[PDB]
């Protein structure tokens, strides 16, 4: 697709069976989901922000689609505001910026 | 262009008579720059990100330029960590994201 931004380019995917909402996140190098529950181990990682730092869990080789395209990559878990993607698979999935 | 996303999208921009380097940022509602002085008025504003909020001045109508492209909109200034182009004004200079 392609995607205009007017409005936040929120998007549909698929982790553990089920279906959230996230941000495309050009701004952001990983991928950063709300508290939720993965499987395996993980490992810890801090990441920064405009308002400082939160620390995260940090899950690898994990499965996630998006916007129906596949991806299996890091998914960080934490107190974000928001669900985001960032590069790590916005690259997987092929994306760009255009203009 | 076609920017890649295997790097951070950095541009320049410029500003204010400056040029300064920043970050084409997807998951921004709003650009966001570091300290500096901008003509005209101004009122205070919190923004959120990851790690909370900070405080920042909000200039309304700020002519800019990236990557050639003129643009004219709200620039927040204040102690981000680093330059964000928000979608308020990549939406001015045509930018969409593609995959
Ligand atoms: C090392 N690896 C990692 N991976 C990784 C992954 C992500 C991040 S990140 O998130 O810090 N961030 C890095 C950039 C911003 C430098 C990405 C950026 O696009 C954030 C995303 C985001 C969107 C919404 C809320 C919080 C964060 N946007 C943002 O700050 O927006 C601000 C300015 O404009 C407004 O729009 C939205 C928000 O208000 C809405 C709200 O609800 N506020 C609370 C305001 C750092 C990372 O480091
Ligand atoms: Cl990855
Ligand atoms: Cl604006
Ligand atoms: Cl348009």
């Amino acid at each position: 697709p392609q995607i205009t931004l007017w409005q936040r380019p929120l998007v549909t995917i698929k982790i553990g069976g089920q279906l959230k909402e996230a941000l495309l996140d050009t701004g952001a190098d990983d991928t950063v989901l709300e508290e939720m529950s993965l499987p395996g181990r993980w490992k810890p990682k801090m990441i920064g922000g405009i308002g400082g730092f939160i620390k995260v869990r940090q899950y690898d080789q994990i499965p996630i689609e998006i916007c129906g395209h596949k991806a299996i990559g890091t998914v960080l878990v934490g107190p974000t505001p928001t669900n985001v993607i960032g590069r790590n698979l916005l690259t997987q999935i092929g994306c760009t910026l255009n203009f």
